């Protein structure tokens, strides 16, 4: 088998309101997804509360 | 149809105690309102508590 263990990093570049990450595959093969992270620049100008 | 998805930003300029935002329309057409935000300068001189 070709199975492997995480993680896997991949660029999701752009605004948060517009990027829709999704996982289609197919297959004759399993998968497991444990967690999901993200990073990114955050800048709110109006310092709230 | 002409439906669309948010957001929509629009100036509510002035003091908070005096601005009354409200939504009349009419129509033969639906609407949905999910959330509402606002920003604005806040300056309380007397640093309370």
């Amino acid at each position: 088998l070709n199975l492997g263990t995480g993680q896997y990093r991949f660029p999701v570049v752009g605004n948060a309101k517009f990027n829709t990450v999704y996982i289609l595959s197919d297959e004759t093969t399993p998968l497991n997804i444990i967690g999901c992270g993200w990073e990114g620049n955050y800048l709110r100008r109006s310092s709230g509360i």
